[PDB]
């Protein structure tokens, strides 16, 4: 039993919600928030953005610190970072961006980053201005994460697509 509240389950580990994830995170706080990275884990708008706003930039600072040590992550990965007031532990996965002309079939390889975690609160990959169909990104989750996700889904008109046509 977990504190999270007012979902749709989708499968046995799959679960979504109409929700901010920037409040739903304040709530619940999560052991793992997910990110909406980069690979410069530069969080300058998205859902990546709205969190680090609500970290007071200090998601951004860590994360330059990261960079400079480390290099760029790669499409496909991600890097387990603090939570800071959100979360226990953020995990910052890059999915592929569309509007850079990145290939979609690494979203699969993204997802598997979750399944490193029992149980994440976490956008839809790739969604938002990483322009992938929320729908292609929703049957990727499903049919790779193994762990328990909650979903949250910041546009109410988005999920209702979503759950109208799950299959
Ligand atoms: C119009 C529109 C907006 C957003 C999305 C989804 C992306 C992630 O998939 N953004 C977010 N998801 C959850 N909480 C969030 N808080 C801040 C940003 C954000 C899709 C579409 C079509
Ligand atoms: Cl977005």
């Amino acid at each position: 039993v977990n504190s999270f509240s007012g979902y749709l389950k989708l499968t046995d580990n799959v679960y979504i919600k109409n929700a901010d994830i920037v409040e739903e995170a304040k709530k619940v706080k999560p052991t793992v928030v997910v990110n909406a990275a980069n690979v410069y884990l530069k969080h300058g708008g998205g859902v990546a953005g709205a969190l680090n706003k609500a970290t007071n930039n200090a998601m951004q600072v860590e994360s330059d610190d990261y960079i400079a040590t480390n290099g760029p992550l790669k499409v496909g990965g991600s890097c387990v970072l603090s939570g800071h007031n959100l979360a226990k532990h953020c995990l910052h996965v890059v999915g592929p961006n569309v509007n850079k002309g990145e290939d979609i079939q690494l979203l699969k390889s993204a997802y598997e980053n979750f399944n490193q975690h029992e149980v994440l609160l976490a956008p839809l990959l790739s969604a938002g201005i990483f322009g992938a169909d929320p729908i292609h990104s929703l049957r990727v989750c499903v049919d790779t994460v193994r762990t328990n996700v909650y979903l949250a889904v910041f546009d109410k008109n988005l999920y209702d697509k979503l759950v109208s046509s799950f299959l």
